[PDB]
């Protein structure tokens, strides 16, 4: 599972690469955390997927689809700005006592 089990709200911030939700802490409460994943999101070559970084950097249009399991957005080649659309689920995003982590 991913933050959004215990998380709402979620939007794209700092210009689409870092997720702002509010993730319910133990106790019991919604707090308002940040994790960047342009850190170990990339996709200069056109494709999505957990290892290079910078992605908002070979991305457009990035938003969540699945209100935060997923993140959708279009990876062109820095190149031109030319390629294929697509979407990278995020299920490796947690929330740990209401602190979003990278996991």
């Amino acid at each position: 599972m991913s933050y959004a089990d215990s998380s709402r709200n979620a939007v794209l911030t700092n210009g689409g690469r870092t997720l702002r939700a509010e993730c319910r802490n133990a106790d019991g409460n919604w707090v308002t955390s940040e994790l960047d994943l342009d850190t170990c999101i990339g996709n200069p070559n056109g494709f999505l997927g957990w290892g290079m970084q910078n992605f908002s950097h070979s991305s457009e249009d990035i938003k969540l689809e699945e209100g935060g399991r997923k993140l959708t957005c279009r990876p062109k080649t820095v190149d031109g700005g030319f390629r294929e659309r697509q979407g990278i689920d995020l299920n490796r995003i947690q929330n740990v006592n209401g602190r979003l982590v990278f996991q």
